Order: structure tokens, then sequence, then C-alpha cells
């Protein structure tokens, strides 16, 4: 007997970490667990192929944003019995509870595995040379621009690159997701889709949503983001934060874990970045503080022939002990609220800011169509980055792009 599980690269040796995690399960149950690791760029397609063909694992990891769309295909086993065993609705942040199901659906089709949310890493050394107070830089949108202007005029140079630092690094390539932009949209009072009149519509083109996007993209148009970042994707901008080219960069909590790991083992501990590492939450916008709150869930294909064992492995992976163990390996946060108290998370000062930032965690609605919305958003957003790369993003050019993304998104939804 072999359980087949699919995971994404959640830690530097993802398959080994996962196998070490489930070994007590294997012994207690006298079964073997076979792990496949799919990269984040293709995971969506091979998972969707598995759902359409009925050929695949027992369990798969899903990004919290995917659960809506796979559940709607009617390929996932109810796990209301697993969630019940784990403590039920009371044992999660509503931010996590909303991702166990298709929005509006009767029954849970996903168990929360881990959580993650976005904040700003900075270089403690570089802000201190600019004479920038991080409590003021990251307090509001004026604070931030003031932070970046001072960071741009600083004579500071990285010890190892003996070169000045990019003030903000963010990617300008067509994004995979609105993960980077969403907090700007939200903090301006805006949103990506809106529920009204018994329908979801695009709000990408609202005054609020454009205010947020333009504020964010125009930072790049004012020389806070160097041209070279406009041509890179998330993973490139992250190597560059690690190799000492950027003073400020928005990411998830895993980069705290990787900073303690040697470059050989898939981290950056030897880098200066790692020795001089700060975290601050997104600054408050005109209409609130928000950050993108996400993570991954586990779901059982209803065409699995190992559904009993696969539920005990769900109950295993979702329960306090394996919750603690895997968050430590991956540098993510447990999904189960009780596991957040562990001193491993509480007494790590950088991970503490992510934990306090989580009060302002916001999520995407779990709509069957959510992938289709996000894909059209990001396509249009990519055409906005290309105008920034010309110095040609104006308010009206951005309105025009988002009125076109809203026309296509509306069609998709209706
Ligand atoms: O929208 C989908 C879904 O997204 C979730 O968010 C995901 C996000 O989509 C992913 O892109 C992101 O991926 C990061 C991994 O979590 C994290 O493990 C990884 O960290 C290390 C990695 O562990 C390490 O092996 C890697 O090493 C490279 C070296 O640095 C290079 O020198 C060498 O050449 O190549 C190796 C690679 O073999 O480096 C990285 C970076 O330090 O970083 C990934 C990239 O950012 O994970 C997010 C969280 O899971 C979101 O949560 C869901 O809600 C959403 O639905
Ligand atoms: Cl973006």
């Amino acid at each position: 007997k072999t359980l087949e599980v699919w995971i994404m690269p959640n830690s530097p040796q993802p398959a080994e970490d996962f196998k070490a995690l489930v070994a007590p399960f294997e012994k207690a149950h006298g079964v073997e667990v076979k792990v496949t690791v799919l990269d984040w760029g293709v995971a969506w397609t091979k998972i969707t192929t598995a759902a359409t063909s009925g050929v695949g694992p027992d369990l798969t990891q899903l990004g919290t944003t995917w659960v809506g769309a796979i559940s709607a295909m009617g390929v996932l086993e109810p796990v209301d019995d697993v969630l019940e065993a784990l403590g039920g609705e009371k044992a999660y942040l509503p931010a996590v509870w909303r991702t166990t199901r298709l929005e509006g659906a009767r029954q849970a089709t996903a168990v929360p595995w881990f959580s993650e949310l976005r904040a700003f890493y900075y270089r403690t050394d570089a802000l201190k040379a600019a004479g920038v107070n991080p409590a003021e830089m990251f307090a509001s949108w004026q604070g931030f621009e003031a932070g970046l202007a001072r960071l741009k005029a600083s004579s500071f140079r990285d010890p190892e690159t003996k070169a000045p630092l990019a003030p903000l690094c963010t990617p300008g390539r067509t994004p995979r997701t609105l993960h980077n932009a969403a907090p700007w949209i939200w903090g301006a009072g805006g949103e990506i889709v809106r529920q009204a009149g018994g329908r979801w519509q695009s709000a990408l083109n609202s005054p609020e949503s454009l205010e947020g996007l333009y504020f964010f993209l125009s930072l790049a148009q004012k020389g806070y983001v160097p041209a070279e970042s406009l041509e890179k994707n998330t993973a490139q901008i992250e190597a560059d934060f690690q190799a000492g080219k950027c003073a400020v960069f928005a990411s998830g909590p895993w980069m705290i874990q990787r900073a303690q790991v040697p470059e050989a083992k898939g981290g950056f501990a030897e880098r200066t970045a790692a020795k001089n590492l700060g975290v601050a939450p997104y600054p408050a916008g005109p209409k609130g503080r928000y950050t993108f709150f996400g993570g991954s869930n586990l779901a059982l294909f209803n065409f699995s022939k190992n559904k009993p064992l696969a539920k005990e492995l769900l109950k295993y992976l979702g329960g306090p002990e394996a919750q603690v163990r895997y968050a430590q390996m991956t540098g993510m946060l447990p999904a189960l609220r009780s596991a957040w108290s562990d001193p491993s998370f509480q007494q790590n000062p950088l991970l503490r800011t992510f934990i306090q930032a989580a009060q302002f965690g916001r999520t995407y609605p779990s709509l069957a169509g959510w992938g289709g919305v996000e894909n059209l958003a990001v396509q249009h957003l990519g055409m906005a980055w290309d105008l920034v790369a010309q110095g040609r993003l104006t308010r009206e050019a951005l309105k025009d792009l988002m009125d076109k993304a809203s026309a296509a998104i509306n069609q998709a939804l209706r």
C-alpha cells in the first residue's frame, strides 16, 4: 500500500522535508507515502489535467486561491469530517476557513495545511545609513515615498557588491498574480471584484482601485524601482534582494527560514541581506491597512482508491504537531490557530511582525472563476508595467487598461 501526494516546492529540499514530516504516519499506519513535487509555474496545469482525466494522486496541495475552481469541477471529496476532527470552524481564522470550500458551496473540499502573508523586508543597515526611521517609512503612503526618496539620495553601498541599493525592488514582468498589487488596491479603499445585485463584477476600474494601482506603479516611474527590476519576475527580484541589490522588497515569511540556511542548501545566510534583515507590515493606505493573506490546502480526489488512509493523512497533516513541524521546515505559518502560540513562531522577532500583520490579512473570494479573473487582471497589469518602463503610465492610460480588464472579467463572470 502506497499513498500518492502532490506538493509544491515549500522548502529547500521539499520532497525530503515532506517525507520526514509523514514518517510517524507511515509507521502508525503501516503504509508508504510517495511524494511528487510540482513547481508553482506548472502545478496548476498538471493538477487541472489530473482533475479532468481522473489520473492523479490521492492528495494534492492547492494554493488557497485555486480551491474554488478545482472544487467546482466536482472532483474533490467532502472533508467536513476531517475539519470536524481538527476542531472545525472555531480552530481557524475566518481568513483560512473561507478557503476550505467553493464560495457558496455546502461542503468543505480543502483542509488548511499552512498560511502565509505578505510584508516588506528591508535592510536594517541601508535604512540606518539613509537615516530613515522604519516606524515612519512603513506607517503610511507618504511615509513610504519619503522613505524611498531618502533611500534614493543615500550614499550607502552593500558591503559585498560595493554598489548602491535599489530603494524598492518589485517585478515589472507580466505577474502570475495580483499578490503584489492587491494591498495597494485595498489600502486605497479599492477591490478586485465586488459582490452586488446578486453578481460579482470587476472593481479594478474604480476610482479607489486606480488610485491604489497608480500610486504603486508610479513609484517605479519616479526612480524608486530601477529599470532592471521592470524586466524581472518575482523569483529574479528575490535573488536580487538576497544578492544585495534592493533595500526593500515585499514577500512571504519563508524568507526568514531561508536567511538562516546556506546558499548551497537553497538559502542566503552568508549574504549581508541575511545578517541585516528587517520586516515591517504594509503601511496604512487612505482607507486601511491590508496585506494579501494566503497559503495552501490539501484536497482528496474523489476518484482516489485510498480515501480512508488519505483522510487520516489529512487529519495528520492538519493537526497541531505536524502543523508545528512543517511550518518550522518551510518557514510558513501553521493554518491551525492553536499552533501559532508555539515559541518557535512567537520568539522569532521577524516572524512576530508577520503574526501581528495577520490582523490585516485579506483574502480573495473563493470563486470557481477566480483563476480567469486573476489572469485577465495580470495580463492588463503587465501592459501597465510596460508603460511604466517607457515613463508613459498616466492616470488615463491606466483607467483605459483597467476599463478593458473589467470588460473581459465581467464577460468571464457572466
Ligand atoms: O497563486 C497561487 C498560490 O500562491 C501561493 O503563494 C506561493 C507563490 O505562488 C510561490 O511563488 C511561492 O514560492 C516560493 C516558495 O514558497 C519557497 O519555498 C521558495 O523559497 C526558496 C526555495 O525554497 C529555494 O529552494 C530556492 O532556491 C533557489 C536558489 O535560491 C537559487 O540560487 C537556485 O539557483 O535555484 C533554487 C531553486 O531550485 O529559493 C527560493 C527563494 O529564496 O521561494 C519561492 C519563490 O518565491 O510560494 C508561495 C507560498 O507558498 C499562495 O500562498 C496561495 O494563496 C496562492 O493560491
Ligand atoms: Cl504587480
